[PDB]
């Protein structure tokens, strides 16, 4: 279930004040990125972003995301790229496959995630700020349960 | 050090995680927080981006809480610097890279304000975090203020 879905099939999620997006159902396995960007846009990256706490200690995790147009992102939510225990106001990064899985496995069962656009460029390269005034739109979907159950079987 | 009323220049939230100011940011921000009642714990951090020779970077400024508190940042003192290459990242240790950063995010009019995670009295996570808090603004000194050397 990578591939993006028809309108009837995605259930998207509602956006807070604050970059917050929250669903009506846990995460699971994929979410999707949905960006519409700016004419003079060039490139754009951010993040869909956890919290997580584990026998005290309490880790971010972000799932990095880029593109160059309007597009579809398939974020696998297997596949964190940024791990960090925060240790007061110190951070420490995550190696260890044991701990990652389980933030993962945690994250799978989260309803909200942080939306966050961190950077954007022009077609000249020159950076657009603030980032997230470079797209016209960005909403964040998860497959219905209808769409879950034929994958699956197939 | 906390700042008096009529020498804190706020910057307006916008939608979306981002803060402007009317000025560039300088070397010393505010984050000014109510916690909720229920609230025992908060973390975030004022987040920014930067371009460096064809390289993009994130960094991050984290601030922590278990009371309603002023969070003096230090705009020298960034905690989390890392170069984002496609959907990877690479940890920044050089410190001639970071003050490159750092000098240029002290001239930059906004930034990202973030509440990351929080939990509440029983230590119970709090889910939206930024639903563990009754307010967060950010300021920084006013021109005034800053004259004060």
């Amino acid at each position: 279930g990578l591939a993006p879905l028809a309108d009837g099939e995605k259930l998207y999620g509602k956006k807070g004040s604050e970059g917050t997006v929250t669903f009506t159902k846990a995460i699971g396995d994929n979410a999707f990125v949905e960006i519409k960007t700016g004419a003079d846009t060039g490139f754009m990256n951010g993040c869909l972003g956890f919290s997580e706490s584990i026998d005290g200690k309490n880790y971010w995790v972000a799932y990095v995301w880029q593109t160059k147009k309007s597009d579809t992102i398939s974020i696998d939510m297997s596949s964190p790229v940024q791990i960090a225990e925060i240790i007061g106001t110190e951070t420490q990064e995550v190696t260890d496959a044991d701990t990652i899985k389980k933030l993962t496995d945690k994250i799978k069962t989260e309803k909200s995630a942080l939306l966050q656009v961190w950077y954007a460029s022009d077609k000249t390269g020159k950076q657009i700020d603030p980032a997230d005034s470079a797209s016209e739109s960005i909403e964040v979907y998860i497959p219905s349960a209808s769409a879950d159950e034929a994958l699956e079987h197939h």
